[PDB]
């Protein structure tokens, strides 16, 4: 059931730039498509201005659809932090096998979905009181890969984290 396709999970404004458009070149690159969920269909801003088009509402996410799924960070991702909708697709996509990966203020959502629990992780530092508080430990590493979940500690490291989330996604048929 393996389809080449990677979805993001992010705020519509506000999102770190460089998570995802270094990310997404490095995906696409490898052969996954890529697919952004977010609070509405329309186009999507970053903190630094740039634009992207939000294909799907979390509402219409489905997990057979995607290999992955990629919680981006950035200011904007703090409203994102408490929604049960942004949480449950942490948990669905656990549950389903999938790949879980974060980076930086992502790994918020994770963490307050009850999926880092007892899992090693890094996450933003400005954020690991929250990331703490979910039970995760926190190494010392800019990228951390846990089995199916991959983390890594923000924007300085979007290269890093995507060639990671290929890594495990290439050892899958
Ligand atoms: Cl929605
Ligand atoms: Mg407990
Ligand atoms: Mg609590
Ligand atoms: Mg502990």
């Amino acid at each position: 059931g393996k389809t080449n396709n990677i979805l993001y999970v992010m705020s519509g404004q506000n999102f770190q730039d460089e998570e995802y458009f270094e990310s997404k070149k490095i995906f696409e690159s490898a052969g996954y498509k890529t697919k952004v969920s977010s609070t509405f269909i329309g186009t999507a801003q970053g903190k630094l201005g740039g634009m992207t088009n939000i294909d799907l509402l979390f509402s219409e996410v489905d997990a057979v659809e995607f290999d992955a799924v990629v919680f981006v960070g950035g200011i904007g991702c703090i409203t994102l932090w408490d929604d049960w909708r942004t949480q449950g697709l942490a948990k669905l996509f656990l549950d389903n096998q999938k790949i879980v990966a974060g980076i930086g203020s992502g790994v918020v959502i994770m963490a307050n979905a009850k999926i880092l629990e007892e899992i090693n992780v890094t996450c933003l530092s400005a954020d690991e009181s929250h990331v703490r508080h979910g039970n995760a430990n926190i190494m010392s590493e800019n990228v951390v890969v846990s089995g199916n979940i991959v983390t890594a500690n923000g924007p300085t490291s979007s290269k890093d984290f995507a060639n990671a989330v290929v890594g495990v996604l290439n050892s899958l048929s």
